[PDB]
């Protein structure tokens, strides 16, 4: 050997740490919801509670449409309309009831709390409801979505689940044992995040990928 | 109708245009890491430290550039690799592009590169003779170059992709977030995007390791 057959073995440990090329490993597929503020201030429904707007069940399509092609076993999602509307969309494609866990529901804000919105700076968390309380109801709605889906027979079992910004940047945030404002991203809209899950390994695969929205004004 | 939601939209505007959300003048960076070539490594005749696409890589990098190819692309980069550069012809196939060229989007030095055995490592610790801190500023300065030798699209986002490598591509995103190696700790996959919003010199990581179009590969592909 010249050195390959060192370099081959470890990049397959590698991968084997993170569930690559590991037989027997599911995936959850974490969508944030579509679009439900454009049109908010003029909204009569319950503003914290929207339906989607005109151009998140366009964002939604969109969504759908990408996922047409893979095999889903299970959707879930929170209780909230704007949730439910975007699981749906892609639910029906793949001849899947919607279930719903309000485990998944987004972090407590503020403006659930009556107080005024506020900007935080970078690192400074913003919310009333604690993010060792989300991270653990984000985890076990997540885990109890696996375990609710039977093995698929072919390839990958795979469940989808519809929840929220804040709280799923937690739960991934948690998976990598960092806290609030170290993974900093914002979730897009109808983004998917991807765990790779074995038995009591749960894996950050990819996320918040908004592919699908590039091709659309 | 004063019961928060203005107050709700206004901070949340605010957060968007935080990560250049709703914000003129942004381009897009797809960062995008190779297809296989290193299944039959063990039989290769080829220098192994720079191989061609397997029969593997080149099946992958056929069903990314059929992902990718609705997608506007306004320049196509990759590293010096053949690796890298066979997946990013694949790509820039479908768009009319010339694949470019930076050195400066090599991957990390290896103890291979080196003639030195492979060692795994524990996780948190830096495995690579080059300091992780070269390899960011190089990944960062290589891809504003990019952004800078690239004319801005006459409509909508402007958008390159650029191919490159595992471990740098996971450097430079870190280093974007100030993270050091171990802390997003996460492997590419292969024919993986990755998306950066850029705008002048900032640049935000907006999406990390999407390789999506591989879900329902058979196995002589994934
Ligand atoms: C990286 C990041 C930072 C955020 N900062 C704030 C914030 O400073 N204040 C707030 O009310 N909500 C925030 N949020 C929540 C967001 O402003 C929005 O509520 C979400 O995008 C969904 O509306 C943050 C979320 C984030 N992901
Ligand atoms: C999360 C992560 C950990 C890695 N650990 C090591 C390591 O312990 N030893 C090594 O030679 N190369 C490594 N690597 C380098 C990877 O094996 C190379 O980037 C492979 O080409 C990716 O499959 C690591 C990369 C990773 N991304």
């Amino acid at each position: 050997s010249d050195g390959r057959e060192s370099f081959l073995e470890v990049m397959r440990s590698v991968y084997e740490r993170y569930l690559v090329g590991v037989p027997g490993v599911s995936e959850v597929w974490l969508i944030r919801h579509a679009d439900s503020y454009t049109g908010l201030e003029d909204y009569d429904g319950d503003p914290r509670d929207p339906a989607l707007s005109e151009k998140g069940r366009a964002q939604a399509r969109l969504l759908a449409a990408r996922l047409a092609g893979v095999p889903l076993h299970g959707v879930w999602a929170s209780g909230a309309h704007r949730a439910q509307q975007t699981a749906s969309a892609v639910a029906a494609e793949h001849g899947l009831r919607v279930r719903t866990d309000a485990r998944l529901r987004e972090v407590r804000t503020n403006w659930d709390d009556g107080r005024p919105s506020e900007l935080k700076p970078h690192g400074v968390y913003p919310f009333p409801e604690p993010e060792k309380e989300v991270a653990e109801r984000m985890r076990t709605a997540v885990t109890a979505a696996v375990a609710a889906t039977p093995p698929a027979p072919d390839g990958t079992t795979r469940v989808a689940v519809v929840g929220h910004d804040s709280a799923l940047v937690i739960l991934m945030g948690s998976l990598m044992n960092l806290g609030w404002g170290q993974l900093d991203m914002i979730l897009p809209l109808t983004s998917v995040s991807v765990l790779a899950v074995k038995d009591e390994r749960m894996v950050v695969r990819s996320i918040g990928d908004a592919t699908h929205l590039a091709a659309a004004p």
